[PDB]
């Protein structure tokens, strides 16, 4: 058993990028088995030069894709293995159909992808916090980065563990600066410290400022990009969407019906990732399409709010 998971994982064909739908934008897991959310993560590898570049061994990356799975709570409703699952998708899609490859480094992808599959490890439900709770006091100073520090404790876990470490191809100098970044990138993953980035990527864009090859720059859109993606649900298709609502939903609530969600989400919405997904089309207008699903989806929970 569990064995049984990974001779079928390490055995199979993985289908193309084009076969498993993987870099559109409007992708959707729904239908697909966890089998099929490991083949979609290995073709994520395989198709951004990753395996290749890094020396990758086929059996690890299949043992670190599975660990990483398993290292989910299925018994949370939104944040869980899909949610992670979805986020490493759509940073697959930003880099490719959002042609945002060409402008990073081997390292910095390599470190997105990892991040963004493991930027909510082991996450227990957002009005359940046992991590909160049992850490030590002097947990006040509130870095909020807190769940994000957890998260990124348990990255480190896997990555290090013995069968899993997909980063052993690398030299001592690449190893060290990956880390680094895959650190960034999960801590950016708390909205706290976007919000508080967020004016001066709004104004560099707003000014005509802006520059990737400032490494200042650089890190700052790498923090803004794992939002983007760690929120893209938010961009779906209608009706995709509304079902995400709906498991976000059920966590906000379990630990005024649906009555309550779409003044909620037109908040969250204009809030947060409206100005986002602006910002991000102007750096690149290939991602306009979750601009564009942002705010159809605006419309739509909008339209309901007003008591259709
Ligand atoms: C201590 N922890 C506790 C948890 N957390 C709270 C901060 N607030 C947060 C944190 C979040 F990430 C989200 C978030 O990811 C959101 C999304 C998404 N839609 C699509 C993709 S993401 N929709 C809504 C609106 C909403 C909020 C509550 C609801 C509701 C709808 O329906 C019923 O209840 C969001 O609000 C949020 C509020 C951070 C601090
Ligand atoms: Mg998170
Ligand atoms: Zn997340």
């Amino acid at each position: 058993e569990e064995t049984r998971e990974l001779q079928s994982l390490a055995a199979a064909v993985v289908p193309s990028a084009q076969t498993l739908k993987i870099t559109d934008f409007s992708f959707s897991d729904f239908e697909l088995s966890d089998l099929e959310t490991a083949l979609c993560t290995i073709r994520m590898f395989t198709d951004l030069n990753l395996v290749q570049n890094f020396q990758m061994k086929h059996e690890v990356l299949c043992r670190w894709i599975l660990s990483v799975k398993k290292n989910y709570r299925k018994n949370v409703a939104y944040h869980n293995w899909r949610h992670a699952f979805n986020t490493a998708q759509c940073m697959f899609a930003a880099l490719k159909a959002g042609k945002i490859q060409n402008k990073l480094t081997d390292l910095e992808i390599l470190a997105l992808l990892i991040a963004a599959l493991s930027h909510d490890l082991d996450h227990r439900g957002v009005n359940n916090s046992y991590i909160q709770r049992s850490e030590h006091p002097l947990a006040q100073l509130y870095c909020h980065s807190i769940m994000e520090h957890h998260h990124f404790d348990q990255c480190l876990m896997i990555l290090n563990s013995p069968g899993n470490q997909i980063l052993s191809g690398l030299s001592i100098e690449e190893y060290k600066t990956t880390l680094k970044i895959i650190k960034q990138a999960i801590l950016a993953t708390d909205l706290a410290l976007y919000i508080k980035r967020r004016g001066e990527f709004f104004e560099l864009i707003r000014k005509n400022q802006f520059n990737l090859e400032d490494p200042h720059q650089k890190e700052l859109f790498l923090a803004m990009l794992m939002t983007a993606c760690d929120l893209s649900a938010i961009t779906k298709p209608w009706p995709i969407q509304q079902r995400i609502a709906e498991l976000v939903a059920t966590e906000f609530f379990d630990q005024e019906k649906k009555n309550k969600i779409p003044s909620m989400q037109v908040g969250f919405i204009d809030a947060i990732c409206l100005q986002l997904y602006e910002a991000l089309t102007h750096v690149s207008e290939d991602c306009f399409p979750l601009l564009d699903g942002c705010r159809k989806n605006r419309q739509k929970w909008q339209a309901l709010a007003e008591q259709q």
